[PDB]
């Protein structure tokens, strides 16, 4: 079910498609490895671009349907597929020990949740020759404040009266869950703050154990603000002769990632030119490591510190 | 927890249960009530508010903890007792209770039967339900008809012929075997509706569910191509209410969270008005995953040659 959503993600798939096939001279005779190949669509892109040898890794049984897809499209001699977790691979096949390029569809929701980032960097440190390329290599995260009163009454305030009963005991866990959904451009009531940047060319895995950063944006209206919305941008920076990018924000057409919406326990009554400045800290949950802890502490006009904690479960 | 928000925001479903219970307070008053898969306890609260003397909720997930608080918060701790565990693992009901007067359960799965709690409801009925007790709800019937759905068949099935210039037809086979759980507009229905299954939880034996064999018949009303069949189930709170309560999950009423189940035809049927599509459906537990649903169809158009298709709901 995943790969239909992936392949129907036009904005996503076309970005990878353009960055690969629009630099055929770059790819020709290179050895390419594709972390999480799935149906093999990107392996097919690299092979079509001219790669001499392509390796796909994938842990599910989708590896089987991919072999057939690749055999059907006449690249079985070029594209070699391995079933398994990257972390279980003794050696790449055929005694290959270095690769020229690493391809991965690794970005999760909120970029980092259930992402393969920690896997890509492991394949990068094990196999990527000095100066190799990563498609993609650079991500920046943004955030801003929105007016979203209709949805906050519906997903948050709803538990105060459920068929006449008082279900407020759930209200806390509703606020703790960030919402993955689409936000309309009209709802934004502030400027946008860039609060994180990952460069897979240089970022070291240790620098991900706990991420500490901050954000700043200014309100433009006298308005109550009920949530913050984050999203990430992607660049195939190094490799193409002109850069390729796609966004997951609300100013362009949607991707399957949507946006991430973070509900404020108390609405901030903002006035124009109010300065919202704050700290975000992001780390893997202590108990279930596939969960994402995200803590926020912020102020409005250097005022008292509002703090909220979120778990992406 | 994502399940229970979805369940509770399903208005058509929750109000049917709300109506079947609170509209018979004289029936429920002083009864002992059992709730299979109580969740947040909303139905227990319906039962307690209805006048029940004792309500018991069973649930295997940890949501039972939040339900304890919700019950205490709405002032029913003395009525409603909650137990954590699988119903099939409960040694005895609490307090030395050995029989109950009413069983409430939200058990219906997708396509009514896929990953349904039906066989759990039935052990709880055979273990604890007094002779002549009530099951909320007790009778479900399934319907089927044929639709015009060419735009979505081109998009969900024909998509695999060329994805970004490559040939992905190897995916096509498994795409057709997977029934689509989704909403279909009534406007697309091009045939009469065939009722092809009926379950009465008062009398059905669990064994009679391992393999269900039945049939269906519906008539085309238009000159039109038909690309899929759509099935759905209705629910009735038959015995207990003095005027019956029901809700549907079909495309002529408001949507519920179950939506509809769509069965794509490998070959489109060019139908004419008054064509008769008649067939056998058989539904059985998959051999490899027992929680997977095998669904087999063999049918004709005007008694012509037998078209047959097989599906797995995984
Ligand atoms: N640690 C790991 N080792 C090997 N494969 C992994 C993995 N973690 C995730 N995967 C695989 O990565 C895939 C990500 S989906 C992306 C598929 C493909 N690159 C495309 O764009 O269409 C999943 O199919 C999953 O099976
Ligand atoms: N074998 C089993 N034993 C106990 N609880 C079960 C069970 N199988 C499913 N359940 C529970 O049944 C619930 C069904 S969801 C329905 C919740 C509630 N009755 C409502 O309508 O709002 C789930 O919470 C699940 O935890």
């Amino acid at each position: 079910g995943i790969h239909e959503e992936m392949l129907k993600d036009g904005i996503r798939t076309n970005a990878y498609k353009n960055a690969i096939l629009q630099n055929k001279h770059l790819f020709k005779d290179k050895v390419v490895l594709d972390i999480g190949c799935g149906t093999g669509i990107l392996c097919l892109f690299a092979a079509k671009a001219g790669a001499k040898r392509v390796i796909g890794i994938d842990m599910s049984d989708i590896i089987d349907k991919a072999r057939q897809i690749v055999s059907d499209n006449g690249y079985s001699h070029v594209i070699e597929l391995i079933k398994g977790k990257v972390e279980d691979i003794a050696q790449l096949p055929f005694g290959i020990e270095k690769v020229d390029i690493i391809i991965s569809e690794w970005m999760g929701y909120f970029l980092l949740y259930e992402s393969m980032l920690q896997t890509v960097l492991s394949a990068r440190d094990r196999w990527l020759r000095p100066g190799g390329y990563l498609f993609p290599d650079k991500c920046t995260m943004y955030i801003c404040g929105i007016e979203d009163s209709e949805y906050k009454r519906d997903k948050i305030d709803f538990w105060d009266n459920v068929y006449g009963f008082n279900f407020s005991a759930i209200k806390a866990d509703a606020l703790r869950e960030p919402l993955v959904d689409f936000v309309e451009s009209q709802q934004i009531i502030t400027t946008q703050s860039k609060f994180l940047e990952i460069d897979l060319n240089t970022i070291q895995p240790e620098d991900l154990k706990q991420i500490t950063t901050s954000f700043e944006f200014t309100s433009q209206y006298q308005e109550y603000c009920q949530a913050f919305v984050a999203w990430f941008d992607c660049v195939f920076s190094r490799g193409p002769h002109k850069p390729v990018e796609f966004s997951t924000g609300p100013f362009t057409e949607g991707t399957h990632w949507k946006q991430t919406v973070f509900y404020l326990e108390n609405d901030l009554p903002l006035k124009p030119n109010d300065v919202i400045k704050g700290t975000i800290t992001i780390s893997q949950n202590k108990s279930n490591h596939r969960d994402l802890d995200i803590s926020m502490k912020y102020t409005v006009n250097g005022g008292a510190v509002i703090s909220q904690d979120y778990i992406m479960r």
